[PDB]
């Protein structure tokens, strides 16, 4: 309807990074002695590099009580990359208090440096009531938008008369399991009869594929015993294989990613650590520490160790953690290491 | 997220120095005080000193005493540093004492400081309470910097990520290692394996005779005629791989396959790629295949192509040999345009 389909969309990537200066009440590297930071990226691969270019006191005399910020582009395949940039002034609490932001995207091209002349004040910066020097270090926060905006699309109004269903490799699948047909063997879990067979869970399983044809089919086909999981979790994972989603996860998914980590899913792991990220707890730390090195999840272990970076104010008390304290020498050593060189 | 941290290392080390008898020491000396060597802060790295001058060194300082500073010794000639000192607070004096306002590069041996501090007479003075039993406490308070950083930091985190999907790679990783070779199906001479609940699945036409509760005796001997064996080896790509880049060039075949197995979806894609195949010449052969077929929306693109296009589409012989041949189709054709055409003699 309407013909034409102009749907014009802009594709703005934002991300934001804070700076650290130490000690800035006495650095004192001015006019001109020009200092570097470190070069980050948007994250979505690898392009664009930025790079800073901070004067304590500013090129040129006219910004005596001023000074002028410049973001440089070091280098970047050739693509006239439009871009806009923001800055502020931070508080002892790390929120924006008086945020200044670019009037327009600059185009950006490669060894290019776009800034503001006179960008701040220095003696506000300085005044002692406005608070912004906790312990004379000051903090600079930075929210990058690039623009891509490359996008035209012609075309093309087809009403779709008939309508077709995606791929059902899944549901045609799923829908199986209750039926419970064409199983040509038993499988029996704790005690507990779930009716399926050994082709499929074969086909879409390299694990079992290599146990099953090695010396037990030939006898053992139609008993396996499996006992590592209790039903709730087996049944959880056959849904997974078949139908190829756990959407039971959250109530289960510490033994859903053990039973994972069992069977070397890695998909089951990553999805079980996504569920249980956001489950970070000061009181349930230790124990996520401990399954997180048993089942080798390191993603998961960065994740609590910068967990307990953040409290070790009241986690290191903790009962638990005295536990893996006594336990596990390893995991907090591990802890050491990461909090004492990394961080220092 | 980057944690710039950006570190300037500086090293704040001090050096107290005081002289008994300060008094009689003005009279035994003309030029300086060579004080002892100091270290400290970064283990003991660079040695350091200072020495006054009671008298003065040349006319200017005659007038104001002078504790001009020294470095003993330095691994580097570029040293940045800034230089503090005062009394060291018998009474209440946290005063009357300068600074170094600009970082100054020390080189190995060199001396460097300021003059202009006080008349030795107020100095002398014990109205000032500089003269706690006839000493001088000093405060000496040194700040060394350095180049600058060490930069990073870096703080790249988005969640956790996760890998991709891996529902065709279990179908595609098996067939490759030529695994699990639960039959040996003989078509047109070439042998071609396949598993048997996939099959099924994907085929409901398979899964109907194999549903007969005889499987073993028709696997060894399968009667597969209709299709040719290239199309068979394009179904077991679509249904394992998941793709047919090479469907546009054999449509009209794997399409009837798909009519033969009752593969709705197989024969949508087909009639889809057939859909912008049209051309004016060969219109009437994708119409009758589209009949013969049953494709129904294939059938209605050929009728609204052939009626937008019905000025040259009959100019072709095509068209002749199909009212010979199909008279039927003449017959439905012209009551459709009879019932859409109402109005007009």
């Amino acid at each position: 309807v309407a013909e034409s389909w102009c749907y014009t969309q802009i594709k703005v990537v934002k991300f934001s990074y804070m700076w650290t200066i130490n000690n800035f009440s006495f650095c004192r590297e001015e006019m001109g002695e020009v200092i570097k930071s470190s070069t980050f990226s948007s994250g979505a691969n690898d392009k664009l590099k930025w790079c800073l270019r901070v004067n304590p006191k500013g090129l040129d005399e006219e910004s005596k009580d001023y000074l002028s910020l410049y973001l440089l582009l070091v280098s970047c395949p050739k693509s006239e990359v439009r871009a806009k940039f923001k800055f502020s002034i931070l508080n002892a609490k790390g929120e924006e208090t008086k945020a200044m932001e670019s009037q327009r995207a600059y185009r950006f091209v490669q060894g290019k440096d776009w800034g503001f002349k006179k960008f701040i004040r220095r003696d506000f910066l300085l005044d002692e009531a406005n608070g912004l020097l906790p312990d004379d270090k000051l903090t600079l926060f930075c929210e990058v938008s690039v623009v891509q905006d490359s996008v035209n699309i012609s075309g093309q109004n087809t009403m779709n008369m008939v309508k077709v269903p995606e791929c059902r490799l899944a549901d045609e699948l799923g829908g199986l399991w209750e039926n419970s047909r064409f199983t040509d063997c038993c499988l029996c879990v704790a005690g507990q009869e779930f009716q399926a067979h050994k082709a499929i869970l074969a086909a879409r399983s390299p694990v079992f594929s290599a146990m099953f044809e090695h010396e037990m089919e030939e006898s053992k086909k139609n008993r396996v015993e499996i006992n590592d999981v209790e039903p709730e979790v087996f049944k959880e994972m056959m849904c997974f294989i078949y139908t190829g989603k756990a959407p039971n996860l959250d109530k289960m998914a510490d033994d859903l990613l053990a039973a994972a980590d069992k069977y070397a899913l890695e998909r089951l792991k990553v999805m079980c650590e996504d569920a249980l990220c956001s489950n970070l707890s000061v009181e349930n730390a230790a124990e996520i520490l401990i399954l997180a090195d048993l089942h080798s999840a390191d993603q998961l272990k960065t994740q609590a160790v910068d967990f307990i970076n953040y409290h070790a104010s009241d986690v290191l008390e903790t009962s638990g953690w005295k536990s893996m304290v006594v336990s596990h020498p390893h995991l907090v050593a591990e802890a050491y290491r990461s909090l004492a060189s990394a961080q220092c």
